[PDB]
């Protein structure tokens, strides 16, 4: 198999410390991630923390090279480390190929998020021709409309509305107050945060003598497997065919996906991104916070767009792309902005000077 | 009557194909839009699709000149066409002045969106001094507060909250989970998507010795007729007088309209637009996706602002307006950004060189 | 005590007029703000309005120097004025140090917002081990989860969801349809508008061979006293430690606060601001509408960032900061943008010309 590496690994990992009322031995945690325990496996662990923040009842890890210098000083009970960093480490190491990935897996063992038991709350309204798997949970005041299908092991939070004929595949999780319109089809293991709206009618109007005329939005939405949708994110239904979200797509908070957008597998979009109608984004792309795409363009695979960029055209070459200006102190920025308005004149004058010299 | 034309007609129409369980004859569809059927009117039609996407049971249309070349190859059962394009067309044409406008009208005939019957759900809470017209529908777990007025033929979705004294005019449609605060007055035929919040208190604070002091927001909101409000869009109440939205205004998703904004008739705003307090926008304007307006400025009629522009001043001349930079590959953008910071120096040096030559 | 002044005072105050069904005498209003009534205190006042907008039954004020010229022409029943402006004023003055601050206080006396009586609506679901103070109000269809604590004088609106172990301190106000996830701790006198989501899981993923792997977000949120949170604003929970919001922080609508952000006391953020993970903002800062911050940077105290700026680095000096370009007519902007792409070439050519001369 060919080696893999992704530049996102460079990103600083948030610092912090979590103390839990749960406990696991180091041996139990190591077994979960296939770690070799170099030291006593019997130590109880009652939380997780980054190196400088960790105490003796917590497991830590080394993720960023910038914190390697603090490893020998950490008060952590044990540390997830590569074999190289474990060599000569004074404490207990849990030796793994990738400490951060191991931490990612272990984090779930300490999660305090509520887990609902199977069953439908007495106050939930479920249409007679809707089908809710007996292993699913449906919370208080949720509404499940005609023909909807709720798969095995799905959690539907309080106040969710699941529109007519909409489908949630096995293992899905919807926080309280998620809205699906009709004809939204979702694959397996979705995760949707509160306030998300999926399948709304987007802007579909034609101008007739100055007056906007509504176009009915009669497509739906198709979402693949292993998709994340952040808080208050909106995804429009299609005009005729479905808006399409691929497998493993991870959408942050307050994103706007317009009608008929297509997002390829394993693409990530950071918060506040807006994608205009019919834009097509390939696989393994990343859009940073606040990026906008104009409509009816295509982005090829392996494209990264930096924060607050306005993407105005199709991208056919992998790489990173940007727009905007450097931040400056306001008084300095004002001078730069004034000169930008003079650029056409400046260019003309430079050309004339070159002719003269 | 003077001729009309709008540049928005240039926009590419989304491709797609919708197959329906409903059917209409070509004659029935033609009658709905005043089309002349050149061919057999008896053909059943079971959906709508764009030219390259259409099959023989679907009606299509020609909207963009870029797809005219595909007309003779379309597998559509029939096509909405101008008389000019119908001349020499091998299949069945439905001849109309404007194929796209005809399609816009016909799209509604195939819409699968749920239509609630008149009546108030047993779980809806309606204040004794609220007035709900008997032809209105009110969905499950909706709350209608004191003095609210729900007009004839209005649909209030599940979980809506309609605040005290708020009014929804005849023929309005609110998706599930719309919130109106108190003293929101809406005219006829509104359409509001899920998650919208109308009448909230916006940022109203004065600084006293470094501490922000709340100003009560004691105006309301007035919205005209035929207004669209997209998913998770917010419109603040006014400080003293109402925030004002004119007739035929079409607002896309995730828009933020601040306190005391005024929007003139037939203006359209694309998704993620933010309008700061007391900005006044005229009639027949269009703001593209992600545009921002600073507060206390005025935009005249017939102004178009391109995507992600920051509008910093009043606009008194009709036309198009922009800010930002071209998108470049990141490494190239970084060089451009570095030179922008040097522009004041560059200008000074160009002036000195001109003096020397 | 040292004198105070803040530049925000320069901002234009929205115009308007509010007529009320409530009434107070001038004497009662004056007593509320410690004003000296120069004229008859017995006049009933039935609303508030700005100078040019006011009628004889309303109290007005002078806030912006730009409206001083209209003072003698105002039809207001009385006007809040400094001693300097009251000198030679023909009508009734209410003399105060700061007319706008006095108006801010008085505005609350005319607020029509509903005030719920103490008690829990029969349709509210309150966990047996949740604690709701008897002086709190809980609206229809609200859900209060296990271990949650609702303090004295708190108002929980209809359809709110208060997650497990979450805390709302004394005097808090939540509009209808606010969502708190589990382990959100809020201090006293919070004000949260409809649609806000507090404590959601933000984007927490690591890339493994092209596939995003979920990191559990097992921190919570800590919010101080006197915080405002606008409509549809989202605040993520932390990865390990809590996301932190200080005292007196005022957040406008449609803001996105990412995981592990820290916001210092008395900072204000305008609508549509997005703050990426682990950014730290100091005290007494202001971010204008649509500002974005990249992750893992720090902003010192007393920093102002202008609208739609992309903040790319830590700020260590107080002051104002900006990015972007001036708005231009589109055709002119296009020429400027083309020249920006030529800047590296232009700089090289200017250097060569200087060498030649
Ligand atoms: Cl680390
Ligand atoms: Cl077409
Ligand atoms: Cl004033």
């Amino acid at each position: 198999s060919s080696h893999h590496h992704h530049h996102h690994s460079s990103g600083l990992v948030p610092r912090g410390s979590h103390m839990s009322t749960l406990s696991y031995t180091l041996g139990q945690l190591a077994a979960h991630v296939g770690a070799e325990v170099r030291g006593d496996a019997d130590l109880p662990i009652q939380g997780l923390a980054t190196l400088q923040e960790a105490g003796p009842a917590q497991l830590s890890f080394l993720a960023n090279p910038q914190y390697r210098k603090y490893l020998p000083e950490s008060r952590a009970g044990a540390v997830l480390l590569t074999a190289a960093d474990a060599d000569g480490f004074a404490g207990t190491a849990l030796v793994v190929a990738n400490p951060y990935l191991a931490y990612a897996s272990l984090s779930h063992l300490f999660d305090r998020k509520p887990k609902a038991a199977a069953g439908i709350h007495p106050t939930a309204i479920v249409a007679a021709d809707a089908e809710v798997d007996p292993s699913a949970s449906v919370g208080a005041y949720a509404v499940i409309e005609s023909g909807a299908r709720i798969g095995a092991g799905v959690s539907i939070g309080a106040h969710c509305v699941i529109g007519a004929r909409s489908v949630i595949g096995e293992g899905g999780w919807l926080a309280p107050r998620v809205t699906l319109y009709h004809d939204v089809t979702i694959g397996a293991r979705v995760s949707i945060q509160s306030g998300a709206v999926i399948g709304g009618e987007g802007f579909g109007f034609a101008n007739e003598k100055g007056v906007w005329q509504k176009i009915a939005q009669i497509g739906g939405v198709t979402i693949g497997d292993d998709v994340e949708i952040g808080a208050n994110t909106t995804i429009d239904r299609g005009a005729l065919s479905d808006t399409l979200i691929g497998n493993g797509v991870k959408l942050d908070n307050q994103i706007m996906i317009a009608h008929n957008v297509q997002i390829g597998d394993h693409t990530a979009m950071a918060a506040c991104v807006g994608i205009s109608g019919s834009a097509k984004i390939g696989r393994h792309c990343m859009l940073a916070g606040g990026v906008g795409l104009v409509g009816h363009i295509e982005i090829c695979d392996n494209v990264f767009v930096t924060g607050m960029t306005m993407v105005t055209r199709s991208i056919t070459e992998p790489g990173s792309y940007s727009s905007g200006t450097a931040m400056q102190p306001a008084a300095e920025w004002k001078k730069s902005a004034a000169r930008i308005r003079q650029l056409d004149d400046m260019a003309r004058r430079l050309q004339q000077l070159e002719k003269r010299l």
